[PDB]
């Protein structure tokens, strides 16, 4: 299974970092990380952010058309968009495909092959739920990260593994990541 | 300041009880609670749900219409839906007031009054977004607990009380319950 | 009272000036300057961009994601876009804040905050107009500078004067910029 | 060519004198004035509305419904409307012809003869970017007197100018009024 | 607190006349009343309409174009049309500023002023409530008058004192007009 | 049965002259004739407007509101605008019921009632259609006098008592005023 | 001036009739009719359709669609649907080309050549009315053969010239064939 | 892998030759030829359609309408129209299921079978593009021929093998028909 | 004639070097290159970009906003962006006017000028195909490269040769460049 992951400036880029390693050795899995992310990352997880870059099978740029994932003619089974800034939920649902990232959300809409967005906003204002309603009409799956208490999280850990446990879900991949509802 | 808080079956009731001690002492709280929530509550906190209706100045249920509150004669400063349901959502977004919490919710909008909705799920389908966004156009405050980390939160009372927090912000209620962006 | 002032790449910047400097002892004014509009600045007032910079209480580059402004966590009271290029029109209404002024256009319509935009162009076309009725929609007020007559300018000072002073009056701000009509 | 000149009761009608005078030997000028319009030529310009009569190869009453122009076997070339009330903006967008300026404007639409009108009003309301939406989207040139400042206007006479050359560029009307922006 | 009271040519002109004396020593009253009103306060309240107008702090013709409330440069708090002819329905939610009614309740629209209106039919076809619906949804408060029962009225003075009363409750007056639903 | 015939000011006055005559016995029949039409009836007819006057059981001014016509309390069984200028298209499409003929339509509507309006224009633009497409979309029968030629018509009168016989169809009134399909 | 001339299967086909032979010497006219069509020439005008082929520079059978026409590639000025069928106006407007004429119209679209469409049809109904106001959003000039009476018709051919008249002022080809409204 | 090759009549049916040959042993190929297509072969490709009728498992007449494929109760995996007619994208958006083409491509709507259209046409005009979106809305994958040349075709035939190949990518079909992005 | 050329970042730069040559001594080319585009032409055409930029009567950078044609005070006939990026096609459909390019489209657009886009992708997801329908719906001429071969094409080079002589159709500029449909 082929997925991109793509990381975007908005806050909670530890989902995606705990994404990349749950995913590590069960997934080929390419990354991309936008300028903000890079960052934010920073910001938030105190590491260089080339130290996410080593977790996924291939790293491009965002700005590297160039790569092999700018074109439809090369395939892939799935993008996660962890987490999806307000910026770059309006270019996914507008068609801006002024990056890699949304160029390969924009493609991944094309050839039918499943998109995953997590918004990262609170509140939301009546432009992004517009987009994310528009992105949902067309098939993709809008996941903002919101976490359940019905698994008793002890810890932010155990927070942040429901959110990934469901996005491993979506993506159809098995997974004991989370305490589920039957328990 | 009159505040209804409305507490529906969705996980994360751990929002609401946060919510309620925080404004204990700072606002007149009136508390409705469904009867789905009351075993959410004993689930998810391993309370009996009249715990909660401690904290509130007074509590009503959910099918008391002859309560005060379910009726715009009567006044209140802003409604709290914490968390939102799925149901509740819809029947906010579509005026299907069968109970006293959606009855306070179509009041808050005809008299104009503040409105905030805390929809928790997890991914969101094209019906849950068309119905928040509808209740975004007519002026409501949508608004699913989605945790920030730039905060670097160090356990879960963190993350409740990033999101409190937040909810206070919207309310105008001053508050230090998390170190915000410029730290 | 705390108001944003946004400068975009659009003529007519000497609107800005005349706001910046009527609202020096009367508010806390945080001002953002796009690249494009230093170059207006420069062209259309023969006056470096760093001129307009020393008008303001506080200045932010438009890339500096890191201000405080680009969290709804931090608190203002309105934005104003003066003057509002096409492409900025553009950019808010569809929320690709990729810049801060963008940005923080968006967190002021998610946290309920005035918002007033100054779209300069003529004519427009139906993309203008319905970027701006999108953003009316929702509670921005649209007010592209069209000035009026009835107080009989007697030179373009009096011209600047009248449209600065409706912007005040949009912000509550008492002012005798102008000979009102009942004059 | 052969315009007919619409003057409606808004502030600016200075535009339409400037226009009135700079088309008088070099198209034939068709005039109608409204009631409302006629005083407010006496309030801005201190001139009775007579004044304005004899700047035009030909005048009508605007409820002269017996005037060749109120039929569409009749021909002419454009239609300007300046200054455009919101009032008359509402009657062409829904076609409520019930003067003659209205009604040519709405022959103009049905025989597809171009049609300009200056909306004078700020701030715009939803209402009136709708009706603009509309017209726009129907083929009018919809263009608010929003002058631009990169020509470096000295006086209130270069403000006026350059919105009537901007007139005159759309109408086809080779001029020299305003510094254009290649210098 | 400054109000502008609009009599339009509706059944229920019992309903404006309540509400401008308890009004009277509590707020700066502008009042303007239609021609179509003035029959119908002289058949259904058999009082010449100069009765009304000196219930009034200030009154304008619904034709003189030239009273200071005919431009947003002027302030006022808050706009009433009671009762609301389905004309003057039609004319609000199309923008046909026509008379000073419509250009002032246009003005409240595009100020962000508080617009009441009162739409006085039975049945309602789908052009009316679609009207209603634009207006509603543009933020004006759309308030037919709907008597209610729960507080038993005893004779036609107790209906049209709760009417009243519910509108100075949205205007934010306190009153005792009417035996709330909490009794 | 009791049917309202509006003139309004459109060419094809005759249309609503033969429908008066062949309606003389068969109906109560109740007149409006707008002051736009007095001209027309005496421009095309060249018989003064008194003239249609008498062909009707009842006659009322168009701005004669005080007429029983003016009230749903008052009861009529079908309406026929002929001819229907695009004024009064538009006018009863928004429900701007400013003089008797269209307050008699926005009656019909909301009461339910046979509502005929025959537009007469050539061609129709876009707002002319979306106006008739409306209120087709809400029941009332859209007729514009377009002939037909299968009757193979001799003369003017022949075309005038197809058109009119196909009114007097709709209207449930046996008659044999053309030669049908079938011959 | 290149002329294509489509007779559809409705009445009124002596329209096109006199339209082919005002044309006849002023431009190059291709022409095509529908089976349909060749029965009603027949029924209406008691002469064989081939009696109409001959007034015509070119032209085709419905079904061939080896035509010149049947390409963008290939060019012309103008079409004229006339009379226009519900049937045919239908397939315009869905752009169902199954035979010449509507692939000729949506080549008219396309390449945005001047379309002309005159539906026949008494009374219209809501499906009529749609798809004609989407083919004048689009561009075409829709009008259905609607005649005036201002001219004063003496007879049929008087009212057939009038709308012939109208459908060359469209065109842009100067004639007399009616009194015009200013006589 | 059963697929239903549909060739209507637009030009470029090379396309469908060559998928029809290297879909030949790969999969049970069902072909569809309207008759507007076998003109089409005849004059494009110089030989008789029924040459192309050879490369198919199995063939069907357009009209036939007693062909297995025309109800759902029988099964296929995908239907690739090819190319696609302006005329039969019509057909399939309106679900005007007059020959066995439309009638397959309804039912793979239904039964949620793949459906692939490359409508032929250039430009498109706004009905086509309507009519494209809706289709893709439904989960149609609307795939117009288009070429890329960043494979950098010698001939024609290295063109028809991209757009070939493109088509084999989207049915799931393994190929090396043209040079991929990543060389 | 004065022609803007835009090209940019999307496969099939071939077209618009053709296009430019055949335009050289025909009309006044404008061109602009996007960076994107430059990268595409080199890896495409093994040319370096600049050998394009000597084949028109001007040249500016994409980032030139000081350019004469980024005005609508200065003049142009035409705009052609071949090939149409999907990220170029979403700036113009919602006026994003970042680079020169999309600001001439947007001036073109207001200034009622003539803009083709070739938008080059294959397939089309419905984001690319509403961004063309409202393009297409303001007046634009959508036009992807969509070769057809009815004119029997033996080389790429009669392919280029189709597609750019319909260019030039669009244009009005007579050529020869390809065997038409009546060849
Ligand atoms: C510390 C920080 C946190 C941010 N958090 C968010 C966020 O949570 N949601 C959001 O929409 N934008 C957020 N932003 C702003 C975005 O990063 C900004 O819009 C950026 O342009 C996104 O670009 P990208 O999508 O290419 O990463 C944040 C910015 C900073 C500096
Ligand atoms: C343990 C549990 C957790 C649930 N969590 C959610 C949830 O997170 N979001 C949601 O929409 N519904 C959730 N539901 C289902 C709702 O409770 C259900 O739709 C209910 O009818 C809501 O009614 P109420 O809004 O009146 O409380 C949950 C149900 C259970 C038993
Ligand atoms: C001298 C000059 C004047 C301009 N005037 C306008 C204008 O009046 N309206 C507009 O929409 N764009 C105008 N532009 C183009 C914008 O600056 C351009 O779209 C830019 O990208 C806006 O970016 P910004 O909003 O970040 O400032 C002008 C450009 C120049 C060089
Ligand atoms: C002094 C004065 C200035 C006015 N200015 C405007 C204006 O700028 N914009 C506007 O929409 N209405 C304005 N109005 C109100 C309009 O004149 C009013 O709506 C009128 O009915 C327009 O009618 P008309 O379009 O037939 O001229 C103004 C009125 C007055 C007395
Ligand atoms: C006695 C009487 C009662 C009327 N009642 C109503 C009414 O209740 N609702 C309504 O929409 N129109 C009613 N009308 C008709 C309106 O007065 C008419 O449409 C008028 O043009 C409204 O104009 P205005 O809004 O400027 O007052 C009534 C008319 C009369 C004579
Ligand atoms: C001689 C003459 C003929 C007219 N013919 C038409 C017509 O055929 N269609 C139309 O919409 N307006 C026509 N008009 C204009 C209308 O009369 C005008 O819009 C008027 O305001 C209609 O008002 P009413 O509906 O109250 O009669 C004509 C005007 C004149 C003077
Ligand atoms: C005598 C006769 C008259 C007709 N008149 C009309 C008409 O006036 N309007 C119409 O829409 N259809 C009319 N029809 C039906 C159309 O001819 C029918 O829908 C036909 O399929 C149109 O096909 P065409 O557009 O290819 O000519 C008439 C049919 C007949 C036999
Ligand atoms: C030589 C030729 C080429 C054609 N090319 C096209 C084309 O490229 N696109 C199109 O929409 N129609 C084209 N047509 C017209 C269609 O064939 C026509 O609309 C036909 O009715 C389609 O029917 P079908 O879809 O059942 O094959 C062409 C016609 C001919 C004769
Ligand atoms: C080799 C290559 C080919 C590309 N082809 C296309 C294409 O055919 N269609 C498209 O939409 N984008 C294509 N792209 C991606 C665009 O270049 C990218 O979205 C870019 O940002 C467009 O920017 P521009 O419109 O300013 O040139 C391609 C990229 C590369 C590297």
């Amino acid at each position: 299974m082929k997925i991109i992951v793509c990381i975007t400036g908005a806050s909670g880029v530890i989902y995606a970092k705990r994404l990349l390693e749950v995913l590590k050795d069960r997934a080929e899995v390419n990354l991309i990380i936008s300028n903000s992310a890079k960052k934010i990352i920073k910001e938030e997880l105190d590491i260089d952010w080339k130290e996410i870059k080593k977790l996924a099978t291939d790293y491009y740029e965002n700005d590297d058309f160039f790569s092999p994932l700018a074109s439809g003619s090369n395939k892939f089974d799935a993008v996660v968009v962890v987490p999806c800034s307000m910026k770059t939920l309006s270019a996914i649902a507008n068609g801006y495909s002024a990056n890699l990232i949304v160029r390969v959300c924009d493609i991944a809409l094309k050839e039918r092959r499943k998109l995953i967005i997590m918004p990262r906003e609170m509140p939301f204002n009546s432009i992004h739920l517009e987009n994310m309603l528009k992105l949902s009409n067309l098939g993709a799956i809008v996941m903002p990260p919101i976490p359940a208490f019905y698994n008793k999280p002890k810890n932010v850990n155990d927070i942040i593994n429901f959110v990934v446990g469901r996005v491993l879900d979506i993506l159809g991949i098995d997974n004991s990541l989370f305490k589920r509802w039957g328990t």
